[PDB]
């Protein structure tokens, strides 16, 4: 039952700027095995692991995933399962697929055939997230077609694991009403990433064009709160109407935002998601949006309190 699987996910955290970089560590984070003890002890139920499989698979048929990398992902998944954490794995940063979905469709499906084959007998606490933030030439209508093709591939191999399906137009709420999950699939959770107000969460983010113009933006007024509730109500009404559980798989404010606003925004988002019984995963553990200092081995106490 996917709603029971959503309850199993519960509170989570992304270990980002790690396996979704071109190579692990390039973006600042290597997934240490002790991180799983740290995260479980703090109270989280699961970890979300962004993975850029596309740079670790051949470009020509059968698009085989490279041995060393598969072994590494196995090591990470098993490290998390050892502590009783549920685990979400995905395909992240496959830009070629977004820019030309027609050319990369079969390669994308070969990746899922291999990933489902690899993990089909792993525990039910492992979840498969089809694709992080479809966007660009992978339009909402093309994503509805591609996600159904992925579901068919995965289900041809594995009818046990819950699958997580995102929205197009970069994975937020804008294309939620356009999302179509096939009626025949009954064990999926829909995921939405929530970073609104984007100008607040992303102020000064170096990889976002013109974000410097947002530096200093605050968050916390009664009107800021009402706007966010309006958006969460929209998502909740969609969930109720379409009978699909919701997972906010990524949300967080960048370190350049003032700490007090980050705490208020993060704490309010978590209280409001929990009132709607949604599962979620904070973005992210220890990098630019981080809440844990790997050198001092300490959590930012106020941001951790906002989460747990
Ligand atoms: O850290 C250095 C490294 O940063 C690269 O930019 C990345 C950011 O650091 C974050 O990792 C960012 O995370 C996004 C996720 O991938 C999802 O889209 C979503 O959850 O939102 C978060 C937050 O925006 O991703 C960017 C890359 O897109 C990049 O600049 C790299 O060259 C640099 O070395």
């Amino acid at each position: 039952d996917p709603f029971e699987r959503n309850k199993i996910l519960g509170r989570g955290i992304n270990i980002g700027n790690a396996l979704e970089a071109p190579n692990e560590g390039d973006w600042g984070v290597v997934i240490k095995d002790e991180f799983f003890d740290i995260i479980k002890e703090a109270g989280f139920s699961h970890v979300r692991i962004p993975i850029r499989w596309s740079t670790h698979a051949y470009a020509f048929p059968p698009y085989k995933i490279m041995d060393r990398f598969f072994k590494r992902v196995d090591e990470v998944i098993n490290g998390a399962l050892k502590r009783g954490l549920a685990v979400v794995i995905n395909i992240h940063h496959y830009e070629e697929l977004m820019n030309d979905p027609e050319e990369h469709k079969e390669r994308f499906l070969a990746l899922w055939k291999q990933i489902a084959d690899r993990y089909k007998d792993y525990p039910e606490t492992l979840f498969f997230e089809i694709l992080n933030e479809p966007h660009g030439n992978l339009t909402p209508e093309k994503w509805n077609e591609l996600l159904e093709e992925a579901l068919k591939v995965i289900r041809s191999i594995d009818k046990k694991h819950t699958i997580i399906i995102g929205t197009a137009e970069w994975g937020g709420i804008s294309a939620l009403e356009k999302l179509s999950v096939p009626k025949w699939e009954k064990n999926s959770i829909v995921t939405i990433h929530y970073y609104n107000p984007f100008e607040f969460t992303h102020q000064g983010a170096e990889w976002v064009e013109g974000s410097e113009k947002w530096l200093g933006r605050k968050w916390g007024s009664p009107d800021d709160q009402k706007h966010l509730i309006e958006e969460f109500n929209f998502i909740e009404e969609w969930s109720k109407k379409n009978k699909r559980p919701i997972y906010i798989g990524a949300f967080g404010a960048y370190r350049k935002a003032d700490l007090e606003s980050r705490i208020k925004w993060t704490s309010f988002v978590v209280r409001e998601m929990e009132k709607r019984r949604w599962s979620w995963a904070y973005w992210e553990f220890c990098s630019g949006f981080g809440v844990y200092d790997t050198l001092r081995k300490t959590w930012n106490k106020d941001l951790l309190e906002a989460l747990i």
